[PDB]
């Protein structure tokens, strides 16, 4: 079984390019990262920023998250991210996504030692 943090890693991390260069960029890494292997996942957001920078955010300012819980962390600066979700013709095995690039703060839950982030939760 993937682990909490490595599944972050997997869903939420790219390090690779410093933005979206495409409107294609969301159809490539949701099938690159397996994400519309069984199901087509209806909303994830990649990160572009060093893994070091992402998991700093776990030390940062501390909010609550959409669910409830105080484990969530907003980052202080505003990082490159790119949001990738399903368009109305998106239907699996035929998975289609819409790409839209912006600069935002990321929110992450983080836990476990070393204090990792787990889950995204929202970006601001
Ligand atoms: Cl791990
Ligand atoms: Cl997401
Ligand atoms: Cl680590
Ligand atoms: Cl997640």
């Amino acid at each position: 079984k993937e682990t909490a943090a490595a599944k972050f890693e997997r869903q939420h991390m790219d390090s690779s390019t410093s933005a979206a260069s495409s409107s294609n960029y969301c159809n490539q890494m949701m099938k690159s990262r397996n994400l519309t292997k069984d199901r087509c996942k209806p909303v994830n957001t990649f990160a572009h920023e060093s893994l070091a920078d992402v998991q700093a955010v776990c030390s940062q300012k501390n909010v609550a998250c959409k669910n409830g819980q105080t484990n969530c962390y907003q980052s202080y600066s505003t990082m490159s991210i790119t949001d990738c979700r399903e368009t109305g013709s998106s239907k699996y095995p035929n998975c289609a996504y819409k790409t839209t690039q912006a600069n935002k703060h990321i929110i992450v839950a983080c836990e476990g030692n070393p204090y990792v982030p787990v889950h995204f939760d929202a970006s601001v």
